[PDB]
């Protein structure tokens, strides 16, 4: 039963990649998953790809023994900055298996337990900016939420201070990450980018790769001359022995290490935050029930780390926000072997895949009719959820080593702000979603009225 996979309309030698001139290239290969279905061939000149959209067809492709990460272009491109890190290198490059068996005790519940009061310091942080709002003054949420997400993994990480609630403009670093990513983005759609035309393009990414390493520099300097102890993610980095090869990091990958982790360890946790704000204030059922779990739970003016485990619907909550907007909306898959997906779709060995995060968690054979819907309750038994119907941290081997930080912190923080707070969809603001590779809402805005409970 060897089908033949459709493949939306094409641009005579570009194939399709003008398909991804467009500043919301995830959301428009959502709307051609929409036409085409479960399945869809993409080509650009030299490279073929297929997207995945089904339940069906990824619970195949999750299968380690048959497909392995692959580097999307996307990735390759952001390679040029983050190296051989976690993030971007092949499974099969040493400074994998070598950097993830050094960094993985940095996550474990020993680790999360010593980086907890860090965060509520900047926890702390955000809420009282907000209590000293004036009044109708608002919050340029994505704004707050990436100052929040970057300063928590500079201090937790690296016991470096961002400061960036001291800050009305974004810090240095947010500034070139962006402009990093977004030309990282555009530079999909580019079938001659070798043109001289793009050479401003390389000297400002050039120039924001450099403002990122002097950041780093700085944390290491920092580090390296300090007389105080630390025992946190730089202390693994630095100094901790991969069990296997016997070797530590060498200093090269430490640099891209670093940047992997501020980068990966902040951007989509601030945009989980801000979507799930969004969808909290788009149902107020749902916020008084996550905020009547705050108030039961949170009983001192900190958080401890045992409380923040015990606020049960706001993590629904936050998994509910990934669920419909994964903030890392897609990962790749090449076939280890001559395989054959879905009893229809022969691959030969070295052929790609694209999973299409966002259209997975869309799967009405999963989730049902009300797919569109925002409703935590869906999460609340994970064994009446068919394998591989949920994968906003990715896959196997390759998933996502900071899954647990970043829950912990989106959870302390969401839930401190439902217990300081009401909100207000002040503007009835309309969902927009920007695209940096990472998906995160722009413009939206909201008011606190503060329920004033001291810290
Ligand atoms: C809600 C927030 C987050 C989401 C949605 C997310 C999602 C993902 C996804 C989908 C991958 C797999 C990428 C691929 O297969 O190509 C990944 C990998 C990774 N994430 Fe996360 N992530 C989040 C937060 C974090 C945080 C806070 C950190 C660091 C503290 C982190 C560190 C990493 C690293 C190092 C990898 C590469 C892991 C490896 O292959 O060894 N992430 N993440
Ligand atoms: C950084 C964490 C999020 C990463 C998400 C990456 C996911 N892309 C982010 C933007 C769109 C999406 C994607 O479909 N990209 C493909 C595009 C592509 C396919 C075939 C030929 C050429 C180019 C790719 O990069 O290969
Ligand atoms: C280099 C890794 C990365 C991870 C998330 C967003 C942007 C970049």
């Amino acid at each position: 039963t060897i089908k033949e996979m459709p493949q939306p309309k094409t641009f005579g030698e570009l194939k399709n990649l003008p398909l991804l001139n467009t500043d919301k290239p995830v959301q428009a290969l959502m709307k051609i998953a929409d036409e085409l279905g479960e399945i869809f061939k993409f080509e650009a000149p030299g490279r073929v790809t297929r997207y995945l959209s089904s339940q069906r067809l990824i619970k195949e492709a999750c299968d380690e023994s048959r497909f392995d990460k692959n580097l999307s272009q996307a990735l390759k491109f952001v390679r040029d900055f983050a190296g051989d890190g976690l993030f971007t290198s092949w499974t099969h490059e040493k400074n994998w298996k070598k950097a993830h068996n050094i960094l993985l005790p940095s996550f474990s519940q020993q680790a999360m337990k010593g980086y907890h009061a860090m965060m509520v310091d900047i926890a702390v942080q955000l809420v009282q900016k907000w209590e000293r709002l004036n009044a109708d003054e608002h919050i340029e949420v994505p704004e707050d939420m990436t100052r929040l997400t970057l300063d928590t993994i500079g201090l937790c990480g690296f016991n470096y201070r961002f400061n960036s609630f001291y800050r009305d403009q974004p810090h240095p670093f947010i500034t070139s990450m962006v402009r990093a990513l977004d030309e990282a983005m555009n530079k999909l759609q580019r079938a001659n980018p070798d043109d001289p035309a793009y050479d401003e393009n390389k000297r400002q990414f050039q120039e924001d790769i450099k403002v990122m390493n002097d950041l780093v520099d700085k944390i290491i300097a920092d580090r390296k001359a300090s007389g105080e102890q630390s025992d946190d993610l730089l202390t693994h980095m630095l100094n901790g022995k991969d069990p296997e090869t016997g070797e530590p990091l060498d200093d090269e990958n430490i640099r891209y290490q670093i940047i992997t982790f501020l980068i990966a360890g902040h951007e989509t946790t601030s945009g989980l935050l801000s979507f799930a704000l969004y969808f909290l204030v788009k149902n107020p059922h749902v916020l008084q029930k996550a905020a009547e779990e705050a108030a039961r739970v949170l009983v001192d003016p900190v958080p401890s780390y045992k409380q923040v485990k015990q606020l049960k619907y706001v993590g629904m909550v936050l998994n509910e926000a990934l669920r419909l907007w994964p903030t890392a909306p897609a990962f790749s898959l090449y076939a280890k072997e001559d395989t054959v997906l879905g009893g229809e779709y022969p691959l030969e060995k070295g052929d790609e895949l694209m999973v299409l995060i966002p259209q997975l968690h869309r799967d009405k054979t999963i989730w049902g009719d009300d797919v569109e819907e925002f409703r935590p309750e869906r999460f609340e038994n994970p064994s009446a959820i068919p394998q591989h119907a949920f994968k906003p941290h990715g896959n196997g081997q390759r998933a996502c080593i900071g899954q647990q930080f970043a829950l912990h912190e989106a959870t302390l923080v969401l839930g401190m702000m439902l217990k300081h707070f009401d909100f207000e969809d002040h503007t009835n603001y309309e969902l927009d979603i920007k695209e940096t590779l990472t998906l995160k809402p722009e413009g939206f805005v909201v008011k606190a009225k503060s329920k004033k409970i001291p810290l």
